[PDB]
């Protein structure tokens, strides 16, 4: 099955940012042709943890910018919503209507997601277990949602600190497509880029339908998850590895 | 001010229910005047693990129901809201707006009940540490708060499990009002009962300033977490014993 | 029941320490009379993190000390092994012998003492669940052992920080005596002095049948567990604390 | 030097038992040229949670049986010491000495270890994070070790429950050199076979010196860790496996 490849800056910092980024992506997608570029880009980081920190320009601003990256470089689009009322406007131009960690278990807003006929992604809450998913996407097929996806991104493992639990995985392939959340995974909530690559390479050696990366041109100057975010420069090398490991592992991927 | 009692049925499963539960937290208003007691229930279960689960009979017939309580019993009331739309209608009511672990970081939700010039009672996210809360409150104050409460309600414990880790009681202290929720506490995301009575002791035995405890008249019969609502019989025992606990050790609690 | 409170310094500095420490142990056994006092003190620290760290003078040095305490005040005396061989020679003087958290499991260890006809007292691994030492308890009864005491000094909790689940006090004392480790469960493997009162509180609240703390004349200076170890003159301020506030709980806790 | 596979039952149920597995790891020894094999087995279950479960027939016959295996096999030993005086004995037959994780942080069993001029193998305890395995290569260089492992076997995460932290290979390797034991880190203290390769495959993507497996002609009947021995006949095709896996992954590993 075409892996699914889903990467962008983490925030809408301007539509400049999003075609630079895009450019590449849009490179990438015509050299690995057997995999599905999905761009990402939040138009509003409704949960940082200060009331100082950059949220976004607005959903309006979002949703334009984003529609300007499929125009232009014909990349499937996806974004997070935050309310209920966000679904209907924004799966005008996400291909993915993404799900945020804290909100996996808010029905009202799986629903609206659920009911625009988009795919939906829902990222697993740090609170959730691997097998607490099957009914989120229970919900979600309530909701009349066909393709369905859910993001390993990371458990709670003591104070500010994340633990990923690989048997999520297999786990959660029993009823939903898996991505691996590379980048927030290693972040350390309220030591961290030093083992992206490391446990990228874990997920696709376990096995898992697709990778979600969040890429900035220069992540030291990013307005979130600047400690996070992988070099632009770095995305073609991190990917072809981990497609040449996908291969090699592949035959002995279990059968769910 | 007095110790605070939050306590009520988990979900408005019916006026009738409220009112009935009102009755008896009324007749304890009378009975333990150092005591402010204010009246909780949802209007709705929007974060439940099942998409057939109860929910509720919408916001309109609860913030009705819990009009009739207040209006009928002269009882404070606290209810949770799930999106800023409902911040202002729930207003009209509830003297405390109660904000949802899972939502602790949603910006908009906190300060959309900020607005209201209502108090704010923010559950801390199974996910936070203790610290963390330190933004929750800044969030509120500059949304405009002033009577700020902060929720202890457990932390994830591995999968499905929650522990209480006390020394949150005297760090959330430092920036605001501290509650200690003794029913959700013991709740096995996704034994539980026999130890509600313990740790509450232990939550004024190390010092806090209220105690929140949702109460049924049958748990057994309830339409949500039915395994942990104490029955309301048992209510009048555990105030006084947690009132006699608290005069006693509060002559050691901290300062500050 | 008689209360027990084992207390004395972590390690045995010198046999000067410990008598500094048993007088005073000694007044306060003069004074509360309804305790039953128990003199702590480690010959060896076989466990420290690092190979520089102050481990003791031996075994024959510290049982020898721990033996003038005795003679000279009359004290009951507790100190841990770590080998099998050690139980004989320690069985001569101490009343318990305890049972390091790391080597809760040793089958061997756990016979050794358990024959002597001497008490055990088992601090519970911080690996272990409360539910778990019903079969740690079983083999000390297989062994012969017929006083038994659980200790809790915390659970791991993500790296480098543990917790104390209360819920294990009334669960463990299902099969044994249950004591309360209030020094170890704040310290941080490989903010924690400040939690020693509150988290003692909370224990004799919940309800225990003893408590454990180390104690030393000026902690600053201690050769082990320096952050954690309570100033000597602040022993009998505590401990009558908790004895006001197991009384006034006392009439609430559970029958197992 | 090569790639390390260290496999064989769990324990000594007979020696028997270990010429039969002996000869399956001989074979696959002579396929395998670029892997350096070590034959494992232990003389004793010194810390089995029941008192009524298999521990072992005793040191003798168990050095007895190895060194039948290292004869008639020629190939290298290794097995698990519990207290100090068992070093010497053991060092007779075993290459490498085992250090139980439990007791990763006893210095004497360190030292003891280390004197015998063996190499020492040391399982990380499941207390311990990657970065406090540091203080315990030092104890064993004082010691006088020179060939020196760490072997990550799980993390307590909540009640009887372990989670692979990967983040500890890379960590670790500062170090020593870094085993990842494939079988004892799926069991749940006090659904996990199905995790054994999917995580091995992730060690070696992630990249390790070797690979730590318990295997069994006949798994449900073994007498220890029966739940999660490999079936002897499964282990040439993992092996094959990872060594694929390693071979494709190896070009990224990260330098130190």
């Amino acid at each position: 099955e075409k892996f699914l490849v889903i990467a962008g800056p983490c925030a809408i910092e301007s539509e400049e940012l999003l075609l630079k980024v895009g450019e590449e992506i849009k490179r990438l997608s015509e050299k690995f042709k057997e995999v599905e570029f999905v761009f990402k880009s939040s138009f509003d980081k409704a949960n940082r943890s200060s009331i100082h920190s950059f949220r976004g320009h607005g959903l309006e601003y979002g949703v334009k910018a984003l529609r300007k990256v499929k125009e232009e470089f014909g990349l499937k689009i996806t974004t997070d919503i935050h309310e209920s009322w966000q679904a209907e406007p924004v799966a005008e131009v996400a291909d993915i209507i993404q799900i945020p960690a804290f909100l996996c278990r808010q029905t009202d807003l799986l629903l609206a997601a659920a009911k625009t006929g988009r795919a939906v992604n829902v990222k697993k809450g740090q609170f959730l277990a691997p097998w607490d998913t099957k009914n989120v996407v229970e919900k979600l097929k309530f909701g009349g949602a066909k393709e369905i996806y859910l993001t390993e991104r990371g458990t709670t493992f003591g104070y500010n600190n994340l633990v990923v639990d690989f048997r999520s995985l297999p786990i959660m392939k029993q009823w939903a497509k898996v991505i691996y959340d590379a980048t927030h995974s290693v972040q350390l909530p309220g030591g961290m880029r030093e083992f992206i690559f490391p446990l990228i390479r874990a997920a696709v050696a376990v096995g898992c339908d697709g990778v979600f990366m969040e890429t900035h041109p220069e992540p030291e100057k990013a307005l979130s998850d600047a400690s996070t975010q992988l070099p632009l420069s770095q995305l073609e090398g991190i990917i072809e590895a981990i497609l040449e490991i996908r291969e090699v592992a592949s035959k002995y991927y279990e059968t769910i």
